[PDB]
């Protein structure tokens, strides 16, 4: 069908949209913009085209090899109870008179009415339900991207989501998928992953594949399949007769409705903003791609999949003969309607291998030994740090980030530096922060971040030194890039910060004696101190936790 | 949505359509013609329309009672033999290189593409499967009607669609609909039914309800809901699987391909000539009709559904009241998206009201007792007749009537005298023939008529004889616009066939004695001597 | 036994191999290619391996079977006049200081050692008889394949080969197997054997059947009974002696000498470039097909072999119980040695089994009569056509097509049309060509094609004109993907071809009118214009008539 079909109706924003950024952090303030509903138009223009899919051998083995997986986990039906438990504070009102702080509350309205949407979905499979489409405000750096479209419906399906799926989402991705499930792996241990299954290979290849607009490319066919997967479970009767009703009613397809309740069009592929999204895309991802690689004959893979995001190592041929196997892979995807964004290719060093916006590279700890550690480009964390600095938001990529990427070379001097003199300047260290991890909000004390980073990442973080010539200049031409202050500014900066946080004592000193010990000269001796955080991807869910 | 998107590429046939006739029966040959693919633009044009539809509580609970009684259903998926040898003789052949007589054989060629049409359904359960569009050739007497669309899938599919959902369409409807299930009557006990629930009113209305080109205003969510009442069903995995993947890919529309393999267009209202036709048609019939009699608050409702025929019997309210709940029950199946042809008018009397094409009317049996039997007008059924003795036609309507009408005026003294004379003058009594019942082709040696009438009309149907004013006087008014002999040669005619019958012996001489006791004059005195109209099969490529 | 050891000793060319062509008939010049001896290695990887070989009662019974049939035969000695004639003019040289061409003049010189060579194998039975390897230069198209390995003893020894064994080969094998003896049977014999054989049948199922690399498969043992099998016949006392002597010394094995001199190895499997190889490889095949057959319980079968490939038409006994005794039957093949390559599938229609590279596909004549004729895949002999016009081969297997395939579509508007303008062209209608028809060689006047075509396909074939729709369609996306022009662009240029061939009058306005009546819209009513090709085959033998 067509992922896509439009009435010509705009879709429209909620409020204001800042597209540009009103310093000490960085000075080309004219490279960072926000997508806005501006933008709409031609993402829909790149989203929207037949698809035509041809399915093979291949994909009904590897399907059937994971049905046979799915039919071993057992899983539960939440409770209105739990399911409202877990809906964020700020989660998107009902239409229906009520919003998510009555959910979370167990208002006998809002409880009602979630009871009312899931006996229609029991009594009724069959009527498309509503969603609301909207443009995503993201912050990028130039060099421009269109707005991206989340896809969702309205709070009181969601709710009905949670009781019938979040157990199954939280628990099969991982048994069906095995060690390729990337949403189980902490930053440390998707290192330890990748790095262990580089050297288990004789003589090693990998590569990334980038989908083009992977939601697009979601069938409504592939939907039903991702739904048998879900049936294989052992599933109590009405968590099967909602699984059905919402694939039907939601997940295949809908209409959508803008801000102001006009009529947009209708989706016949993957909306973003639904529990399922995540586990489904990953899902999806792996099957087609377990088939490509039968396909192409590609010798020992082993995958790592994050919803569209997907990565592959494997034992080489030669360069002519990766090269042409990698086009056959290509095609085998093609065929199964995941074509191709950039086209693939063969890298030979695991450091330049992308996947999951991030890449591999080594240090060295106190000792000497050479450590293993994840990273990234730091643009989009450098641009999105100022815009949060600049424009108050309660969302913080910047946290998140310093978790993620505590180990890093940038994430330490720059974020780290950086909002510890802004929190320390403004007396707001003890206050609790939101931050987005797997697509899962939780309620972050930015004080606790040694114990955190100690705990994902052992005290090394806290004492790398060497890191690779290819991540320096990474890092110092993304600076001069953007206009923020060489290394060497903030190595002063760190050392103002170190001495004001030890001066308060306690959880406040220890966050100067760790995250700022990098900056001293002498070194003090940094000893131990004294999470289902890294389990299941859920993004575009709506979960808390 | 629209009923029907056409490209403007023609709906072709197959071959050379006679239309007039090429004298015995009926002399008036100019009134008679037979519908043609030259009409089939007047009908495009009848048939396609948008479809707005709205539902209300009454149609939910409906709905839910609905889907409560299907849960109650074991059904079973047929084997490949199984659905083979329902497949008709004559069944179009597979474009895919095999007929009807490869799959009745078993042909390992036939078997190995229906497994391979089976497995695509179950990998796939979207892209539109192929359908074949053709005008229907069928006969009538004039005051002009356009041939019907026929529209239907390849025979592998057919072959899916019985292993999938024969049990289903089979066993579901009676459970669902109990009374209501038409299609589990046969013609004395249809009659049976209607007479005794009019009679079982303190004050009785009933009104038939025509709807307007039915299979168009069949949307796309009513055959997804037929599809989810289906599911309730206690089913094997792989017949859900072929079930869900059989509507979304053909029940609910796909393309069209006349004869000539040209794309004419795209339907997304009931297909004609799929296995599901009649069983969709009439629950979702029941299910509208159930409904709108609750919107319009008629008292002890009892119903009678034949896929998109309708019958209401209830208590009156008084004449005003009734004719005002009558427009409430046409404004409810309005929303629904089931207007009317000819809006419903209320009846007092029963032999006043049409459905599936008859009516009950009452005659008298050897005792003087009163029976109660199933007419029609004779005009179609003597059309057809003359047609059939003219042009050698593979379908004989007129052995279907004698079975259905076997105790007509009509039936008794025209058709029985007309076949069993020219039978005779052919040698050919011991012939079997394929006549249609309920939709599917069973068949039927004539000599065995007798047992087959008795046990289904009764002894009666052997000697009925003072039919009523309004009976009499539509069948010879007919006579004379047809121009075909009046009774009194016909009984002449009969006297002479039952002699010759009766000289035979055997199973002739009891069509002799019994089918032509009524011509005789000084009377014998007649003593005594399936799984037939149980579910019903219209579209749904069936043989027994 | 390993089919064949290496020393490390190359496998070397003669004269130097163009792998490319250097566009009249095909624009897609670089999906034409040739093998060389740059690929021997891959060849050798792919053919060099150990076997396990067990045999049963099956396999013995059908043996017994086979020697009785052959002690039914006589068998005669061919004089060295007899052999010699059958030489062929370009055969190689023997390294005894003489050619073919001296050979075919009966020289003192060339006579006198094929005597000594005789004496010797009448004398010794044991020593191993030297060979020569080469790798094979065969033109394809692209979806890659390593060269042939063909393998051959001198010439000396060959025309010894020819006296001792011609009478047996092509007499023998079709005794023994019957109506199963492929090269027995015209183009348009086969094609009534299949049908009639398919129609023959209740319930038809047929399969063919791939045996990896079949050769190298070949054991010592097989070719040791096929010797056996040989005896049985009526022989002349050497005869007897000789037949032992080849197949202990040549036959079963020996050294193999590239063409530089050097020893590469030792082969212990069957060669290509003798004479009992079509009749060996042919006699296995039926003798191992036929036992697994009753390994397998087939019932009615109906076998057809040529050499290495292998039709069997038999009664269905239903899908799943078809599917199963392939199984069995692909075991017991394996046990006899002679594993599959791509695994057999059942099949149930007559136009969808492949053998030897050809199906039997259904037009309409003259009258509009359905006429039955053999066919294939044209992407090969169009691509060989493509070579042989760019580059002067001795080889011309245009021709081998034309008669082979007169009836078929793409014979008849491409090969016809296209080589009869060049000859025209270049003035040389009435020079005869060599041509290999079941591998015997033949030089053939190309005016001659049409009593040819007459006498071996009948006047049908000069105006057939309903082929199927699988093809038309074949034949369609062939000509896109190879680059040869559409067919109505061929109906043009052959009714120019046409009208030249008629302005000349002879044989060659009989051509003209004749294989060119479909291009002509008007066309002439065609009437009867006023061999020992297809009895036996000579593949790899060195015969010519
Ligand atoms: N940073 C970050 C996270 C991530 C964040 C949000 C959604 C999906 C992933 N990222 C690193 C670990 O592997 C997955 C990619
Ligand atoms: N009542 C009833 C049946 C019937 C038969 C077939 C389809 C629907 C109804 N009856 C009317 C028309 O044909 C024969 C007599
Ligand atoms: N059947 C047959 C022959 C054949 C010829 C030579 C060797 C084996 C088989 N066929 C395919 C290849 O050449 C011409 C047509």
């Amino acid at each position: 069908s067509m992922s896509y079909t439009w009435t010509g109706a705009l879709i429209t924003p909620c409020a204001a949209e800042e597209s540009k950024l009103p310093n000490s952090l960085l000075r080309h303030h004219n490279m960072v913009y926000a997508t806005t509903s501006r933008s709409a138009g031609l993402r829909q223009k790149k989203v929207t085209f037949d698809r035509l899919q041809v399915l093979d051998d291949h994909y009904r083995d590897v399907l059937k090899e994971m049905k046979a997986k799915a039919s071993t986990v057992k899983a539960k039906l939440l409770s209105v109870e739990e399911a409202c438990k877990l809906t964020p504070p700020h989660s998107a009102k009902s239409k229906f008179g009520y919003g998510a702080k009555d959910v979370r509350n167990l208002s006998s309205k809002a409880v009602n009415h979630i009871h009312s949407v899931w006996k229609d979905l029991l009594e009724d499979t069959v009527t498309p339900i509503d969603t609301t489409i909207m443009a995503k405000n993201e912050v990028f750096c130039v060099q421009r991207k269109p707005a991206r479209l989340i896809v969702f419906p309205d709070l009181g399906v969601r709710v009905c989501e949670k009781m019938a799926l979040y157990d199954v989402v939280s628990t099969l991705p991982q048994v069906v998928m095995g060690s390729s499930y990337g949403f189980q792996y902490s930053p440390g241990q998707r290192v330890e992953f990748l790095v262990n299954t580089w050297k288990s290979k004789k003589n090693p290849m990998g590569f990334s594949y980038d989908t083009r607009c992977f939601d697009s490319t979601v069938t409504e066919n592939d939907i039903r399949v991702e739904e048998s997967i879900y049936q294989c479970c052992d599933l109590a009767p009405e968590a099967r007769q909602a699984i059905k009703s919402l694939t039907e009613r939601l997940y295949i397809g809908g209409p959508l409705t803008n801000s102001k309740g006009q009529n947009c069009g209708y989706r016949r592929c993957r909306a973003s903003g639904v529990l399922t999204t995540s586990c489904g895309n990953t899902l999806t991802c792996y099957l087609k791609a377990s088939a490509a690689c039968r396909a192409a004959k590609l010798q020992d893979c082993t995958m790592l999949v994050n919803g569209d995001d997907l990565v592959v190592i494997c034992e080489s041929a030669g360069t002519q003969e990766d090269a042409a196997s990698l086009r056959v892979f290509t095609e085998a995807m093609t065929r199964y309607s995941a074509p191709p964004g950039d086209p693939p290719q063969p890298e030979y060093d695991l450091e330049l291998i992308t996947s999951c916006s991030s890449n591999v590279s080594v240090a060295h700890d106190a000792s000497g030994k050479r450590v293993y550690y994840l990273t990234r480009d730091p643009t989009t964390p450098l641009a999105r740090a100022a815009w949060e600095t600049a424009r108050h938001t309660p969302v913080n990529s910047w946290l998140g980030n310093i978790i993620m990427y505590a180990p890093t070379l940038w994430a330490r001097m720059i974020l780290m530096t950086h909002f510890f003199s802004i929190l320390l300047a403004q007396e707001q260290l003890e206050k609790a922060l939101d931050c987005q991890i797997y697509g899962a909000c939780y309620s972050i004390e930015p004080l606790d971040l040694p114990q955190i980073i100690e705990r994902l990442h052992g005290l090394s973080a806290f004492s790398l030194h060497s890191y690779s010539p290819g991540e320096i200049n990474r890092v110092a031409s993304c600076l001069r890039k953007l206009g923020v202050p060489p290394l060497r500014v903030w190595r002063h900066r760190a050392r103002s910060v170190r001495a004001r946080l030890l001066s308060q004592g306690g959880r406040a000193a220890t966050c100067g004696k760790y995250l700022f010990n990098w900056a001293v000269k002498t070194k003090l001796k940094l000893t131990p101190i004294p999470s289902g955080w890294f389990v299941a991807g859920y993004s575009g869910g709506d979960i808390y936790h």
